[PDB]
């Protein structure tokens, strides 16, 4: 039994480091888990202006907002109000890697709010690069591809970061989604990702939020 | 010109995370820079007793120790007093993978002493894997492989981990260490390495840990 409700917010913190630079962002937001789709503002509390790429953060910044078809099974929407962690790896093609995590918690008041608690490092990016001279101009659309592994469920995505000068950076996902309790496993399937940067300030000290998720088993095999 | 001496002493504080774990470990010791050779005593005073092998932690636990020939540019004990900071990313076979930074400088009153700021965190490793079993031996010892990239240095390492199921279980570094004033570069080099835990007790709580490290420039072209 599922107690996702069709109106949900979120609050969150992220405690980060990148090539050392400490920082500190704290956001909150609502979302519609049943339609995938969800917004939220965040703020710089410590380590502004931020030297790197917001884009870097912003997919850090909830598996349970997808719209997942009836027939597939929904992962995430069975694992609260106990609630999942994930951990994920990303890895750019130009050396520099980022790694995070996030405890996603239920609050029990009724409120119909989830808690974030996150965990965000990188490292090995380069002084010239797009990331540590600001040069993305948004992620591109993606779909990742889920699948069990050993009793919980991996998500992998090819993610591209368009450049300002035009052209792609590409980026290699690999999350580890882990329900705090026994939930039914799915088969192999998709999720359709749209993650955009909506508004934000001069030195990115505000940013606005907004993405849109969809569930999919893939390209049927008639046309 | 090096300020560095014969003699000299390190503490350091830890914190981090391994598969959202989150743990603080602090550590002093002593070393000797001219002869590449170090030890330390290692302690967890929070997320003790840890669920994952201490092995993946003693690389973070100083280029500085290492027995650099006159030939050889040496980085590292050029950068002192000011110092540098590393940056790692440590990726095992198995997709589970670390990240983990230091950032060194010297005390500020001539007891030969350096301080570490050091970050460490850790994820994907598999719940059945050796790491989160603790089923590690130790690192084999190892040749890192240091070149020079856009100004600063840069040096990678296969390494490996001694199974105790007999085997191997390998993970490739990948440091960018960048000195805090400008100092001379190197040209394309090596650092062969070896460290070992000493002694530790039942959790780990408490480990002690031995280096040596050695710098060189590659097998001579002509043998005997
Ligand atoms: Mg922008
Ligand atoms: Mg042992
Ligand atoms: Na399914
Ligand atoms: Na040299």
């Amino acid at each position: 039994v599922s107690v996702i409700t069709s109106e949900m917010k979120m609050e969150l913190r992220m405690e980060g480091a990148v090539n050392g630079h400490k920082f500190v962002i704290t956001g909150k937001g609502s979302g519609q888990p049943f339609e995938g789709i969800q917004n939220m503002d965040l703020t710089v509390i410590e380590g502004g202006p931020l030297p790197f790429a917001f884009d870097i953060l912003t997919t850090v910044f909830n598996r349970v907002f997808v719209k997942y078809p009836e027939e597939i099974v929904d992962y995430f929407k069975q694992s609260f109000p106990e609630g999942y962690s994930w951990e994920r790896s990303m890895s750019y093609e130009d050396g520099g890697i980022c790694l995070a995590t996030n405890n996603i918690t239920m609050k029990k008041d009724g409120s119909n709010c989830f808690v974030y608690e996150i965990r965000f490092d990188g490292v090995n990016f380069p002084a010239n690069g797009p990331v540590m001279q600001r040069k993305t101009v948004k992620w591109e659309p993606s779909t990742e591809k889920m699948y069990v592994r050993d009793g919980v469920l991996k998500g992998d995505v090819n993610m591209a970061l368009l450049l300002q000068g035009g052209g792609h950076y590409r980026c290699d996902f690999r999350t580890t989604y882990k329900a705090k309790k026994v939930v039914q496993l799915p088969d192999y399937h998709f999720v359709d990702h749209r993650i955009e940067i909506t508004s934000h300030d001069k030195d990115y000290n505000k940013v606005k939020l907004y993405e849109h998720a969809k569930a999919h088993s893939g390209l049927p095999r008639l046309a």
